[PDB]
């Protein structure tokens, strides 16, 4: 313990032994255990400023906020370098990259050997989920990136409080991360260390996560995707719960009754926008509050209800496109205490990203910016070269509590009971504005066949994040629905939504954003037994008179444009579904084929 600079409050022999093994391998100059305190956060931020990784933003424009820009090779998750190394290839499935675990371990051994020379190893303890929640789990991330440490502080419950939960023998998800850039004696560092060679590896049987070469987002903040979705989905398959790529919101109606919805979108900002939706005119008595905007851990309880927690403590959101029109709650969240990554820098020390011009007088672009590559940027350079000031995948990192619409139960260890699931997508035709599934199986089918416009399929929005065979995951969901039904409780309703039906002129007809409240309210009306609708091939959809249009000029003709179901359109759709089910043929539940046949027979 002393050889690792181990704090006296760490009483977990298995943890210390593992850290010792990883220290012997990675050979850091020093070891620092993060306590998660505000003072530590401030010290690390100043160190990032001194290193040039952070620029501190103008305190008058964005208090206690920082801007980091990354190496152009290291700007996003690299799915081609992400591996599920289950013992058997079939347990990775056709949606994951696989390698024999022994071969990958022998591949990573020489990369991690001495990877942290000349650097500090940060021991980052964290809880995914409220501390001590029965739905929460602990991870430890070893990282040589102080950027990882400060972002993990915001994104997780991080620090010394974790060891109270862990105790002397509690288990944890072991995570090891290196930027893959050992420093020699006298060698000068760079502002964004990284390696052109990257590996993001998961060993499900042992819950291990190994990440080499990237300092960025989902590759390096190992709680968010690697733990919260890939490892956790395996744990949930074994222990009877779900780890989903879903926002969680609470919605209260004028009577005061509160419902909770979990929703998966294939979009970059769809969940964040929907999860912080501000009710438009005509809904003065409604409230929408955010439990989470990205990850949901959902555990059935004895009462036949599904209880979801958000396992994260902050938002790691895509910045471009965010403004007061599309997402004012998000804009308000990032007014301060935020870490921005790869957005642009203004001449007065503020940040900017494509889309903020919607809030500016005359919708005017700034005259000059420093773009995420450190290059001069002007509207003329953009207009003539297409250069973006902010990277398309640029991010804000901010505490959940900065969101003014944060739900008061966001940190409740019991979670919230899910009344409905929503599965979205982008479809110019075919898919109506909103459809309610007639049965659990038909809802799983909707989730399994989610697509975005050619139409790319993203079942459950989990295509990059499934921890095991996607088909077995389908079966997990079906088996869950059987158990819930057997409790006699009311099942969560399952909806499909599509904000992006196009007209004859090729333009979107549904205004979206806040107006999506009119669709969400129909779901609540349905849950309460007051909502009406007509039945069609794929499910039940509202008629024009079943939605509240107060405060929105939207005609029955426009409504028909975004809700019309065409026999020929869906005949083509099912052909696309068949191709998907061919890729996922292994262990594909028969209920999916039976559901497709029923849609065919009904057509
Ligand atoms: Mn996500």
């Amino acid at each position: 313990g002393l050889n690792l600079n181990t704090p006296a409050y760490v009483k977990n022999a298995k943890l210390i032994a593992w850290v010792a093994d990883m220290v012997a391998l990675c050979k850091p100059d020093t070891v620092y255990w993060c306590d998660g305190s505000d003072a530590e956060y401030q010290r690390l931020c100043q160190q990032l400023v001194d290193a040039g990784t952070f620029k501190k933003l103008n305190e008058a424009k964005r208090p206690n906020s920082y801007l980091a820009c990354s190496d152009p090779s290291d700007v996003a998750r690299v799915e081609d370098r992400t591996y599920i190394c289950s013992a058997k290839e079939e347990n990775a499935g056709p949606t994951n990259n696989w390698m024999e675990p022994s071969e990958m371990r022998a591949t990573l051994q020489p990369l991690f050997d001495g990877c942290m020379r000349g650097r500090t190893m940060y021991v980052v303890p964290f809880s995914m989920g409220p501390l001590g929640s029965p739905i929460a789990h602990i991870g430890i991330e070893l990282s040589d990136s102080p950027y990882v440490a400060v972002n993990m502080k915001i994104m997780t419950r991080m620090g010394k409080a974790v060891f109270e939960v862990l105790g002397t023998e509690g288990d944890f998800v072991p995570c090891v991360h290196t930027v893959g850039a050992p420093l020699a004696e006298g060698e000068q560092d760079v502002t964004w260390p990284c390696n052109k060679t990257k590996y993001i590896v998961h060993y499900p049987e042992t819950r291990e996560i190994w990440s080499y070469g990237s300092g960025y987002g989902g590759n390096a903040l190992l709680g968010k995707k690697c733990f919260a979705l890939r490892i956790a989905s395996n744990m949930g398959r074994d222990e009877g719960w779900l780890a989903e790529h879903m926002l969680i919101l609470g919605v209260t109606n004028p009577e005061g009754k509160k419902y909770h919805v979990a929703a998966a979108f294939p979009s970059a900002c769809g969940k964040t926008n929907f999860s912080m939706l501000v009710p438009p005119a005509g809904f003065d008595g409604w409230s929408v509050t955010t439990i989470g905007d990205d990850i949901a851990w959902i555990k059935p309880a004895a009462d036949g209800k599904l209880y979801a927690i958000n396992p994260e403590a902050g938002y790691f959101g895509v910045a471009p496109g965010t403004n007061m029109l599309t997402n004012p709650n998000c804009m308000l969240s990032v007014r301060g205490n935020t870490i921005f990554t790869n957005v642009a820098l203004t001449d007065d020390g503020d940040v900017w990203w494509e889309g903020m011009e919607q809030d500016a007088p005359g919708k005017a672009l700034p005259d000059h910016l420093i773009d995420w590559q450190g290059k001069d940027w002007t509207p003329q350079i953009a207009k003539e070269t297409g250069a973006k000031a902010a990277h398309p995948n640029s991010r804000f990192t901010v505490a959940a509590t900065n969101n003014p619409a944060l739900d008061s139960a966001w940190d409740d260890p019991k979670g919230v009971a899910i009344d409905a699931f929503i599965f979205g997508g982008r479809r110019s035709t075919t898919v109506p504005l909103v459809t309610e599934a007639r049965s659990w199986v038909e809802g799983v089918y909707m989730a399994a066949t989610m697509g975005s416009e050619v139409v790319r399929r993203d079942p459950f929005a989990m295509l990059p994040f499934m921890g095991y065979n996607m088909s077995d995951y389908f079966q997990h969901w079906l088996d869950l629905g059987k158990k819930l039904a057997a409790s006699g409780a009311t099942l969560p309703k399952i909806y499909t939504t599509n904000w992006f039906r196009k007209g004859t002129d090729g333009k979107f007809v549904w205004p979206g954003y806040g107006e999506n409240m009119r669709v969400l309210a129909w779901m609540i009306d349905r849950i309460e037994g007051k909502g009406q609708g007509e039945d069609h091939v794929t499910g039940i959809s509202p008629s024009y008179e079943d939605l509240n249009w107060t405060g929105l000029d939207f005609s029955a003709d426009q409504f028909n444009t975004v809700t019309s179901i065409d026999k020929a359109a869906w005949l083509k759709e099912l052909e696309l579904h068949a191709e998907l089910f061919k890729q996922l043929e292994h262990h594909l539940p028969k209920e999916l084929g039976e559901t497709k046949a029923e849609i065919e027979r009904r057509l």
